[PDB]
């Protein structure tokens, strides 16, 4: 089998991407944030504290003839950005882009943190990291991909995120028309539960490539590119007036600037992030200070190749017995 679904930016900055997901019978379609940095499929629901729901579409398990309580199971998650959610668990039929999994764990939120409430466009998350990170207790549950894997034509999914435009998540096949040149594959460590890999270096603009190993995670659920402070300083030094602002919480730059590109290495190959991809706009409405899309990972404890990086590439998440990642230009 295969599946293919379009993923759509939630706003004009590409702060996140939402993908429609069919849950239950008859289908209830929710727009979920596909997150290769976590491993829980959780949704706003008829169980979510009423004051914590503000415009989201909810899953109502009592209206699904295929829903079944997963008795005794609970979940609770906290994300790198400080947000969180928790609740109980149902199994139900879940379909993405025509690919169906029966008996998928659907984690129903009883509580969500304010950042989720405040974002009316995201109805929940669909985790695509390794199932070892799934938070359900006392019986850990499998991700949608892990459940689908054996049935897929090939045990892979691909992320093709757009810049200020929709893109595509495919399951079970490589669309050879979706990228240019060849795909370069690179090794993955699953020891921390992530799609963790090692970039071979970077360049700023038209500058020389610096060969240096940068361990990090491929994370579709993180907006920005988080790299070591040395690398990030080298980038922003090429933008007149850019500076790290402790009060704003990262690098800012004059909105009048023209941003240079940023290149990262994948083996001997190179992925170029255009400068425009690094602009996250005014820090507040009407400000002439703009927020940068490349930020320091110092304090986070891991480097994160978030959407800023991933949307410059066609990315293969190869879930074979020994997983690997692939990157192509597009
Ligand atoms: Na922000």
């Amino acid at each position: 089998s295969t599946g293919s679904a379009t993923t759509t930016p939630i706003d004009s900055l590409d702060d996140a991407y939402i993908t429609p997901v069919q849950i239950g019978t008859p289908a209830q379609t929710l727009n979920l944030d596909f997150d290769t940095g976590s491993s829980d499929l959780w949704v706003f629901s008829s169980e979510t504290t009423a004051s914590e729901v503000d415009g989201q579409t909810i899953y109502t398990p009592s209206k699904s003839t295929t829903a079944k309580l997963l008795s005794g199971a609970t979940w609770s998650i906290s994300y790198g950005d400080g947000s969180s959610s928790s609740g109980d668990v149902y199994t139900d039929t879940v379909s993405v882009g025509g690919l169906t999994v029966t008996g998928q764990a659907v984690e129903s939120a009883k509580k969500v943190s304010s950042s989720f409430t405040e974002d009316s466009t995201i109805d929940g998350l669909l985790g695509l990291a390794f199932s070892t990170l799934n938070t359900v207790s006392p019986t850990q549950q499998k991700t949608f991909f892990d459940n689908a894997k054996a049935s897929l034509d090939s045990p892979v999914f691909t992320a093709d995120l757009g810049y200020h435009a929709p893109g595509t998540y495919n399951f079970g096949f490589i669309d050879t028309t979706a990228y240019t040149g060849s795909i370069t594959y690179t090794a993955v460590s699953t020891k921390q539960g992530f799609w963790e890999w090692t970039s071979t270096g970077y360049a700023v603009g038209s500058g020389t490539f610096k060969s240096t190993s940068i361990d990090g995670i491929a994370d579709t659920g993180t907006t920005l590119l988080y790299l070591p402070a040395t690398v990030v300083s080298a980038y922003w030094a090429q933008v007149s007036g850019a500076k790290s602002s402790s009060s704003v919480g990262g690098y800012v730059f004059p909105c009048s600037a023209t941003l240079p590109s940023f290149t990262f290495g994948v083996g001997s190959a190179r992925i170029v992030i255009p400068g425009d991809y690094i602009d996250f706009g005014p820090i507040s409405t009407g400000s002439s200070s703009c927020f940068g899309g490349i930020q320091s990972s110092a304090g986070i404890g891991i480097n994160i190749f978030g959407d800023v990086a991933l949307k410059a590439a066609f990315v293969v998440f190869n879930g074979a017995t020994t997983p690997t990642l692939g990157f192509a230009s597009k």
